[PDB]
């Protein structure tokens, strides 16, 4: 069975706010994108790689990835984007992964297909959350504290059977999703889930960048 | 009116996982201890510090810190910690509790939640958005379903009280909580949030303390 990883890089990176689109900001050398595709790559799980990015930069995409990578413009929303990217279709498994954690280790994506061809149909890499979260209204009042050992914080890449992803992004018009296993969720796949990895953290504060500098020159 | 604040500095270190108890973990030449107490000080806006430690550990603390706390025995868990924490006040208008794990955090954090406290709210808590979609997981690791990410929020420290409030929070309570506020709003109190701050992250494993040491040699 092959498997074939999307890669949402059509973020404006407005957050972070560096001056450029998050997936083309340098690391050290190497734009973020160069270093998820090249993780999805060294994992030696994944067939083949397509790029999702702003459409105003699928020649520097292809200029940069060469051969690692089939190029796609992506959205106005990373929902949007990974739809775009899976109209380019067929694999037995997907793979959607955030070209902004672009220092996950290669065992991490390696991980989640192997819980995929153990069986599962939907797989998502998860950790424990440090910090309390809370229910909160749009004044600023807190409306309650889950249980925290109830919660987990989720990574990607997401994994999933091809069959599943497609059926789940084809099927509520005033939602809403933030990863692609919601999705899953919403029409009754269940997701199973698997240790995630420190490494594989979301660059997207100033302060995450930061960090991804340390790791990288250290 | 006064401020006093509480440092949880009682835990195992287990987790950190670098053979210390972690509020006593070196970062470049000073403890997290000292260096949230200091934080804590250079706030201008807290008038007393107490710190509660390890049983075994008290001397070191007090040799450690000087005149800058008062420093008592912590207990087997956090709540527990704060409780015993709470019965060195046997009086200042407002108490704000803050973890020593937290060590980095920005002084005008301190001073924006003491500002809050005396502009009228009575419990006030230090928020940021998720970074992670969080999802809700069983024992199992099925995931149950996924919490609109919005409507939620990652919560730090230092936790903001009018003294009565905890007092009587913490009184019920003593007849799991994650953070302070959880027993104020146990009991029925309403808790606002401030904007917290990316620099008073909690320094929870081994890849935070990477952080950290790029923060303070920056
Ligand atoms: C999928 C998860 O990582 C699971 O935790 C998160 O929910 C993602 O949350 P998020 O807010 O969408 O995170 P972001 O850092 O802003 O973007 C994640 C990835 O989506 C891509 N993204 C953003 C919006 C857009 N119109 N098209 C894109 O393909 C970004 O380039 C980025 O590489
Ligand atoms: C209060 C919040 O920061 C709000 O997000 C978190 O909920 C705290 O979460 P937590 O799992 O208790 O995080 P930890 O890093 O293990 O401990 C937080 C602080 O509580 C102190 N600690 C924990 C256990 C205990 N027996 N005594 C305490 O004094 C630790 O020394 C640390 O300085
Ligand atoms: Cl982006
Ligand atoms: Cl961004
Ligand atoms: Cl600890
Ligand atoms: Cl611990
Ligand atoms: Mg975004
Ligand atoms: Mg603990």
């Amino acid at each position: 069975g092959e498997v074939v990883a999307i890669v949402p890089a059509a973020g404006s990176g407005e957050r972070l706010a560096v001056g450029v689109p998050k997936a083309f900001y340098q690391l050290d050398g190497q734009t973020l994108i160069e270093r998820a595709v090249d993780g999805l790559l060294d994992s030696g799980v994944v067939d083949t790689v397509v790029v999702a990015v702003p459409a105003d930069r699928t020649d520097e995409a292809r200029q940069i990835l060469g051969h690692r990578a089939m190029i796609v413009a992506g959205g106005s929303n990373r929902t949007d984007t990974v739809n775009l990217a899976l109209t380019v279709l067929e694999p037995e498994f997907v793979l959607v992964h955030d070209a902004a954690r672009a220092l996950t280790p290669p065992a991490l994506v390696a991980r989640v297909v192997e819980a995929l061809r153990d069986g599962y149909a939907a797989v998502v890499p998860v950790l424990p959350l440090s910090d309390t979260i809370k229910a909160v209204d749009a004044n600023g009042v807190v409306l309650g504290t889950p249980e925290r050992a109830g919660l987990r914080a989720v990574q990607t890449p997401q994994g999933f059977t091809t069959d599943l992803l497609l059926r789940s992004y084809q099927r509520l018009p005033a939602a809403e999703y933030t990863d692609d296993a919601s999705l899953v969720e919403h029409i009754g796949g269940q997701v199973q889930v698997v240790d995630g990895d420190p490494l594989a953290f979301k660059i997207t504060t100033k302060l995450d960048l930061l960090l991804a500098q340390a790791i990288v020159r250290g």
